[PDB]
């Protein structure tokens, strides 16, 4: 992995439960022994959407947690775990969606105004999940939700290993700025979602308040508005993509946009932390989008991230950090592109995230964005998962790998994995002054054969006058592997003589002694 380490010794393997209910898919019985297929297969939990459309729909205070109590049975009855997701975002609409469950009608109701929805650039009006600028709507909703929901699945403890909370639509932190209805679907760039009259004003009354007055506000900005009304976002998005980002008006302006996720989360996460620490005590977590096209186009920079609220991941990230959630990133499957139209980098994406995440020591875990098919796609997820760090990878979805056991298997062998810790011993190793010792091998968790960025440190033992390293590896898995030297300079001087090997690593830990 990167920085001279290995896979996260607490990889584990999630699998995405069906959109649908359980029943409407298969029965009960066989679900159960599906359960047993996934846990066989390196599975650790299922993740489940529990729609908020299904838990609450008749009214405010009408709970029906049923489902899930029944799933959780399910689950128990099959020896697994499960990391039930509180969806309070629409089931239809969004890529690969096969469903229809938008959030409880009457939450709308709610307010007279236009505070609880949003509005992109052309008025498109979008309701799959509430505006985080509603966070007094939020605060109770959630709360209650949260609270209602803890309280009925309590007795279902021993089969929650973490909960994930949804920040906005597909169950992501995000906005719904890429949407068919708003002519925004991938790959062109997004619209941004802050034109109801009630974003203006958050927005006007933000801006106000860091400068006190219009005046001030013309000073800051260079700008010479007749009145505070004149305080709006961005009237031609793609002109602000191109260079109105670069004002200090842009700076204000995807500040307070991105601003308004990281409140939210924020939000989520001390709410979701009262309802749950003390009956379940167990992480919670939240998703962030791989918003990978438009990344790299020379006339619109990022020109979906930042319609979407992604404007600074480092500063986004911090919110995570400061809320106790864990941070799933949706898109690591993928190959960078970076070509006209769709300008895609999906794995630098990746990596940066990644990199940022692990610098923070925030919990990292991935998901595919799009159903694997091919072995190759997994060989694409293991590389970033085992050498970025990754504590978990979920797979979506269910049917793909339970209906297939070809695939199933390639997911067991390269995914479903036990990590397990090993102590590697070279000897006899011709090292001079400056240079430092590693080992690269053929599975990702090697670093698949890569000596730049991938390889794995080793430690001069000076006592035993060899080099040793304790290192994280699939157990039950075959691995080839060599040491090699790297000079002061970085440079890779040589190679270890024999390819040594573990047919397969053993799944207690112990050592691996080779000869140079
Ligand atoms: O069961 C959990 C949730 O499952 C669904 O949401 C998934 C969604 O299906 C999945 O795609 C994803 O990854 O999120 C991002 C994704 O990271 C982005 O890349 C993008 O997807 C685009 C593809 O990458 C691109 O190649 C092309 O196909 O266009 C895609 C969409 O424009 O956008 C999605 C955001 O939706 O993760 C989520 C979360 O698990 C289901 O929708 C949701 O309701 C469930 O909660
Ligand atoms: O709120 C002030 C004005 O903001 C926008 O205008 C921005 C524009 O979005 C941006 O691309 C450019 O670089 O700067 C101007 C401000 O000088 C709205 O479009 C205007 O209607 C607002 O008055
Ligand atoms: O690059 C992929 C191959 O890496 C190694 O091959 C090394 C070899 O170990 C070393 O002794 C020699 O000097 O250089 C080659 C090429 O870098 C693995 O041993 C191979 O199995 C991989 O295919
Ligand atoms: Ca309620």
């Amino acid at each position: 992995a990167v920085n001279g380490k290995g896979m996260n010794p607490d990889y584990k393997a999630y699998l995405m439960a069906p959109l649908k209910k359980i029943p409407e898919v298969t029965n009960w019985e066989t679900f159960e022994n599906d359960l047993r297929w996934a846990k066989q297969n390196g599975f650790y939990a299922i993740t489940v959407d529990f729609w908020w459309g299904d838990m609450e729909k008749n009214g405010d205070q009408q709970f029906d947690f049923s489902y899930a109590q029944r799933f959780a049975q399910s689950v128990k009855n099959a020896g697994m775990k499960m990391i039930p997701i509180i969806s309070t975002h629409q089931c239809g609409g969004n890529v690969g969606d096969d469903c229809n469950v938008p959030i409880p009608s009457w939450v709308w109701n709610q307010k007279s105004d236009d505070s609880l929805y949003f509005k992109s650039e052309t008025g498109t009006v979008n309701k799959e999940t509430l505006n985080p600028l509603a966070s007094d709507v939020i605060r109770k909703e959630y709360g209650e939700l949260y609270t209602a929901f803890a309280a009925a699945m309590k007795p279902y403890k021993d089969v929650i290993a973490k909960i994930y909370l949804s920040g906005g639509p597909a169950g992501e932190l995000r906005y719904p700025s890429y949407t068919t209805s708003d002519g925004t679907g991938y790959p062109s760039r997004g619209k941004f979602q802050a034109y109801t009259e009630f974003a203006k004003s958050k927005f006007r009354l933000w801006v106000l308040n860091k400068y006190g007055s219009l005046n001030e506000v013309n000073k800051a900005w260079g700008t010479k508005l007749i009145s505070e009304l004149a305080i709006l976002p961005p009237s031609d998005g793609e002109q602000f993509l191109m260079n109105g980002y670069l004002s200090m008006y842009g700076k204000d302006y995807l500040e307070w946009y991105q601003g308004i996720l990281e409140n939210h989360t924020k939000l989520i996460g001390e709410l979701a932390h009262n309802a749950f620490d003390t009956t379940f005590q167990v992480p919670i977590g939240a998703k962030i989008a791989g918003v990978h096209w438009q990344y790299n186009n020379p006339t619109i920079p990022h020109g979906a991230e930042k319609p979407a609220g992604y404007n600074d991941y480092s500063h986004l990230l911090d919110a995570f950090k400061s809320a106790k959630l864990d941070v799933t990133f949706t898109c690591l499957e993928m190959t960078d592109k970076g070509s006209y139209p769709e300008y895609s980098m999906p794995k630098t994406l990746v990596q940066n995230i990644a990199t940022l995440a692990n610098e923070k020591g925030i919990v990292l875990n991935g998901e595919n964005a799009l159903s694997i098919g091919n072995e190759e796609e997994y060989k694409r997820v293991a590389e970033m998962a085992f050498n970025y760090n990754f504590a978990g990878f979920t797979l979506l979805r269910y049917q793909d790998v339970m209906y297939n056991n070809s695939l199933m298997g390639k997911f067991k062998d390269l995914l479903g994995v036990t990590p397990v810790m090993q102590t590697i011993v070279v000897k006899n190793v011709p090292t001079t002054i400056g240079d430092t010792v590693y080992i690269t091998g053929n599975r990702a968790e090697l670093g698949s054969w890569d000596t730049k960025q991938y390889p794995i440190q080793l430690y001069y033992d000076s006592h035993s006058n060899d080099w040793r390293g304790n290192v994280v590896l699939p157990a039950e898995r075959n691995i080839e592997f060599k040491a090699f030297i790297k000079s002061k300079d970085g440079t890779v001087k040589s190679w270890q003589t024999i390819q040594q090997s573990w047919n397969p690593v053993p799944l207690k830990t112990t050592s691996h002694t080779s000869s140079w």
